[PDB]
């Protein structure tokens, strides 16, 4: 055997009982699988690499070049114990074998690689849905060793994060990948060092626009045509308002069937509910004209001024509301 | 080797055949995942810590400080056998390795930590839905050892429970974390010690109000516009009541399609069913006016008093019902 | 080592080549998780205990008391091989370790406990849905040993079954737990012994009543008010019947969207389909009156008798049908 | 030990380097779990038994009777390598232990049994849905050994297949179980022998009839009453046709929301789409009558013959179509 | 033993520290399970074969023929480390044992076969849905060895890919299977060689046509009947347009409820929304006639020209739009 595995005890870290051992980390992101709003999490697949030195793995050679081993020797040597903080579930691919790589230099330098899929929690705010921007992060930390025994740092500073050119999402836009570092404290174990991977997401508005705002505006404009019909055609102006109310209710239910039950109001609800009031007030206007006409004719025993005023009042108010709404929320 | 593992038989607990061995427990809660009403359970992620002493793991040193081992030595020494009572499923995270920590002091004190995710049953009452308050608990107990062989207690009394600052739920509010203790009895094995973790949850009423109560009140008020329309316009009052009835039925079905099939009446059912009776009587009110008009005119061969009374009778009754309902349920 | 594990071959049952070995069984039911109607199964969590004697496990002592071992010694001694018949899936809980208990007396008596979750098939008949009663059972049997090698029996007869006081179902009522025994035969292996656990379930009628029967009766009564409207009000009697038909069809679809596709008619189907027929004939009655009026007026060139008869005939028939239905099905 | 495991190498089949070894198979079917139309597969649970002889397992005895071993000795002896062809997923039950049986006769005959659950693909044709008949099969084959090294055959000819008396499907009828044999060829490995298990399935027509054909016929008959109403009552004949069209569209959508997106037309689609044309022609027929009367009145300035003809034309054509459809598709 | 497994160290590849070792690959595709549009992936099952030579496995014989071993010897010898790039999940079937074949020639040639199921990501374009054509591929690569240690190539060039004749999809058509080769580069490990398996898919248009385009055309043609009715029949022309608008909105919602939320407009979206505009303009046409009639009579105090022109204008425009649409997309 080239390596003297049987001559050492690998249940203790290198430099046991002494100074800490530095460990480097490199990360390459392969793809983002899915994003969930009800559960508030996301999925990511990446390659994780570790760098450290162990003098117990030295072997004699002349070329001074890295040598690759099959990978089943990992269960016989010491290996770091990194884990993902605030994760829900994760696994390692094992087809057709474990996706593990192990390269050892003659002096004792070791390279270790893995391929994992991780689901992690991300807190999102929907106060501007569906015109919002979200920020998420992925955290890496050692589980058993504190900063007094294991120091964790990025191998090459910012240049330690690589991304695939095929990363794409059908619903979002991904930008601004960067890495940071911070310390963590646990009340009963000690201090630990954390690594972060940050990115930003932006939503696409075209689908939501064409699927929600256009039908609502169409129904609102359809509600207006009743003002141009003679009041003597009783079975001609009530069905318009009734069907517009029904369609607005159906649209509201369909839109609300998707997002989770938050405790605050979203941007889309403001537009939909105001448009419901405009349609609702249309029915009341006709009832007022009908009642006034009956009272006026009773005392005695053309177009009324109410319709002529409404034909100009309603569109101006709707346009002003739309301008304000699209100026506030951009 | 620093530890003499092979020199002892670890199939027996320390102090075998003698007095019980005290074991301490510490718990830190990381996050609350989800809550289900159809299945009546919840998911939690936490860190579990154990404290005990074993003289067979003593090693000589001078600094008198804890030493950390990799973690694969756990399956070669004795370890407690705690489990979660009334759980549906659970697992231990194993990425990139088993989330296990092991620190041993020179005298023989041992620290053992784990990271687990548990789903546990919680019995909930929906008599005041959606203005109810729910209380749940998580139970920890030893499986194989009775009170005469293993004594279980909290390490620091009330101060043994810590919570993360990011624990939150989009639909519930979390409060009042505390711990208790109690004994349990099994008819064929003996007495055991149990530990409890208690918390309280409160719902948010904004979404339910805006999504259910407002449309029902709007429909009820819409049904009142038929009283101010002349009775000679037959195709002007029946469709209003018809569409209000259809909308109320659709709303009731949509609300009831989510909650489980309980055997008692909830608070939301009272409001929806009573308002359904008000809309139903609107159609019957029109029938009485129409029938009496025909009878009077036939014997013979302005506004009727029935509508004049109804216009004041209905809103007062509805307001009184709303006041009583919101006084009972606050 | 207190036990001489290495001095024997544990690949053979105790008393190999001789008389059969008795085995006892104790069961305690913890909870019932869920019940599925489309899949026709149920889920149960329980504790399973075995009692047998093996002289190869005897050890010297003086107190004559049971001694508890950790549980990893099970994989080196002989253990029975019970399994659940007609089960779809099952597993053993493994948090934080395998839920296994092992106690050995000095003479050789052994106790073995497990915690398992089992999903088993149950045949259900929905001819009286939703006023039906269902009976299900759970079966236990030895897989490899026949009655000539292993005898299976209840440890204490009837008193071998215990239930928790927290067992409950939101939609059913649990009662009448009891145990039986029966022999089984396989055409190519021999005779085996079986154990049974029986229980009964009863539904709750409040939800189904309030969700299905009341709206149908309300719609049927709504269809009756058209008889009190003058036939000259053409847009007053057709929309009522049309909307009642649409509502009845929607209710039928909603009810059928849950139960599986059985080959027989259910009790709830009879009540709904009869109601739809009554509403269907109401529309035809209006056409009969209208057609006769045109024919009568043509020859020539008040309330019709048909309506007067129907106003009394229809409610009596509906009440008679309801009385007969509620007397037959209790 | 009774068996000399350590004295032989079990990495080679019996008769290695020589003639092939015969292996017999017996199968008992326990239950059929479910059938999927969108995924086109089914689930089955069965017992699989193997028969062969190995002289290395001979042990001395005088009674000449089969002896049963616990089952953990399987991983130390040679065992066949059968697998299910065209399967999607499968597993072996392991509660409370692996469902494995092993009986060895004194001369060397071996019996080996397993309990497995298999999901397999079946190609189905829906040209006659829902009056179709489906035929599926399950295939068993050796993976690594060719016909020159392992000969596979049924142990007892036709009598090698047994079925439980509790096998039933809520929607299908099961009949005609039988077994066949055939050879298979792979372009780069050689020839293999296959075993088949065949059965037949038939559907139940009651649910589909009651849920689809009855409402469609009711709507078609309802659309016919418009020919018996006076044409001067304009708000009396249009809602009937419009609501029948809406109901037919809803029924078609509900029926189509289940079956997968096939590339051809199904039998149920023929009946529903033809009835849609009959209702559609009713609206156009009404429009033609109204236009002709207006033209006739303008030139000048009782029931029209078109309705009188239609009252006889429509029912006869519908009855003829029903007779043809129910004769073609039985 | 025939093979000297224990006499060598199999943690190093053949020719360790020297030239690369060629490896051949053969693939036979069994079936394609499903295709997902929301997740944009596909599932495939196949047999994977490897060819290489190792002198350490030589054994003496005279027949010079391949010898088959059971399959558990794989975990004691060196074996390649292939994996699937851009995959989501995968597994190896293990019923009733691991589906592994191992044949070794006397000189040292080794054959290794596996049966796996893989899910891979495919980027799809829905610009021409549902008249589009999709191209997907599957990638194979080595994980730990670079091109300087392991050379990967197809065993027989193009003739290394075989397909089963039972491969079929209910919604797609499969054609054009071929293989390619390309190099890959990672910034921190080196160069690797990849293999590709390409195929093409085409959709079936009959279902989408019959289910979406026919109802829309029927509704559009139905909306045209309002032009042949006299304008004095006021309650005859509005409900037709209103109900057609409602049906069109329902159809649009049903179509859009399935496809993912893309940022571009699909081919089916163009056809449906243009049809909605035609029906929408019909209501405005009726309003224009009604208003102008009142104005003319007031000044004063037969068929309108607008309807006469529209009866010819609308069908011509619809036919022209259909011709252009079906010419653009073929
Ligand atoms: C005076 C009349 O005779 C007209 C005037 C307004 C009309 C209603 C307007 C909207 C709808 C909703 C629709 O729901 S649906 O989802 O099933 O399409 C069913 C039809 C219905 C109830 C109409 C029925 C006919 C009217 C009462
Ligand atoms: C690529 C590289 O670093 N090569 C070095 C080489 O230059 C040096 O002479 C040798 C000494 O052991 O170590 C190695
Ligand atoms: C956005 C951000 O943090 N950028 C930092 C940059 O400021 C720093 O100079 C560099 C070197 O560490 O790393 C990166
Ligand atoms: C932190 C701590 O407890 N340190 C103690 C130290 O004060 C004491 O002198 C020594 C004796 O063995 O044990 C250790
Ligand atoms: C609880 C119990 O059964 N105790 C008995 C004890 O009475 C008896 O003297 C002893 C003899 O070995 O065995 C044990
Ligand atoms: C309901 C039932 O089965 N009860 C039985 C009883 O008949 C029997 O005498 C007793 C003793 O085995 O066990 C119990
Ligand atoms: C049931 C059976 O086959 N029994 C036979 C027995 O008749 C025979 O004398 C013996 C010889 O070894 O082998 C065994
Ligand atoms: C099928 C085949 O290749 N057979 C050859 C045989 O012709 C040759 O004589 C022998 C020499 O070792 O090797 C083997
Ligand atoms: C918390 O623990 C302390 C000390 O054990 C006790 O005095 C106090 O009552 C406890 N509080 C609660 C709410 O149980
Ligand atoms: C059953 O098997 C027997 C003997 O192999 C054969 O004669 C008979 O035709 C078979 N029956 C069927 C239905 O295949
Ligand atoms: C198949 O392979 C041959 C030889 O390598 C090559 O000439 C041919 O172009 C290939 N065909 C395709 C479709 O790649
Ligand atoms: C940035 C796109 C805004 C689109 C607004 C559309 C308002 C009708
Ligand atoms: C529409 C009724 C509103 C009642 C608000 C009550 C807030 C507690
Ligand atoms: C709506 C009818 C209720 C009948 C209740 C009968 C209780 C046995
Ligand atoms: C709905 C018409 C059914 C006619 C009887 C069919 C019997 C196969
Ligand atoms: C009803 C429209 C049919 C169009 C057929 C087009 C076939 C390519
Ligand atoms: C809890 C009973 C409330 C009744 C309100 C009408
Ligand atoms: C037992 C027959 C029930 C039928 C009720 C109408
Ligand atoms: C199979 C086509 C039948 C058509 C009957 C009119
Ligand atoms: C891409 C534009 C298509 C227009 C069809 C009329
Ligand atoms: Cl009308």
């Amino acid at each position: 055997q080239l390596l003297r595995i049987d001559d050492h005890d690998f249940s203790m870290r290198p430099g046991f009982g002494g100074p800490a051992i530095p460990v480097g980390v490199d990360v390459q992101v392969e793809s983002l699988d899915s994003i969930s709003e009800v559960d508030m999490d996301f999925t990511m697949t990446l390659y994780l690499r570790h760098y450290w030195k162990d003098e117990r793995l030295s072997f004699p050679s002349t070329n001074n070049l890295s040598m690759t081993f099959d990978g089943r020797l990992v269960k016989k040597i010491w290996v770091p114990d990194m884990f993902f903080v605030h994760s829900k579930r994760s696994f390692i691919h094992d087809t057709t074998t474990d996706n593990v790589m192990l390269r050892v230099q003659p002096d004792g330098k070791v390279l270790y690689s893995l391929r994992v899929t991780v689901t992690a929690m991300c807190n999102m705010d929907f106060s501007r849905f569906p015109l919002d921007t979200q920020t998420c992060s992925l955290e890496i930390e050692s589980y058993a060793y504190t900063e007094d025994d294991l120091m964790l740092y990025w191998k090459k500073g910012n240049d330690s994060l690589k991304t695939d050119e095929r990363i794409s999402l059908s619903q979002f836009l991904i930008q601004e990948f960067h890495t940071t570092t911070k310390l963590a404290f646990y009340s009963s174990t000690g201090w630990y060092n954390r690594l972060y991977i940050n990115f930003t997401l932006r939503r696409h508005i075209f689908f939501f626009l064409l699927q929600t705002y256009f039908p609502a505006t169409l129904m609102v404009m359809l509600s207006w045509v009743s003002f141009w019909i003679d009041r003597r055609a009783v079975p001609a102006r009530v069905p318009l308002g009734i069907t517009t109310v029904l369609t607005m209710s159906t649209i509201i239910t369909g839109v609300n069937a998707s997002m989770p039950r938050v405790s605050y109001i979203k941007a889309v609800d403001i537009y939909l509910w105001v448009s419901f009031v405009f349609v609702f007030l249309s029915v009341l206007e006709y009832a007022a004209v009908n009642y006034l006409t009956t009272v006026q004719e009773r005392k005695e025993q053309d177009t009324h001024a109410i319709d002529k005023y409404s034909r100009i009042i309603f569109p101006a108010a709707y346009i002003l509301f739309n301008l304000i709404y699209w100026s506030i929320f951009s």
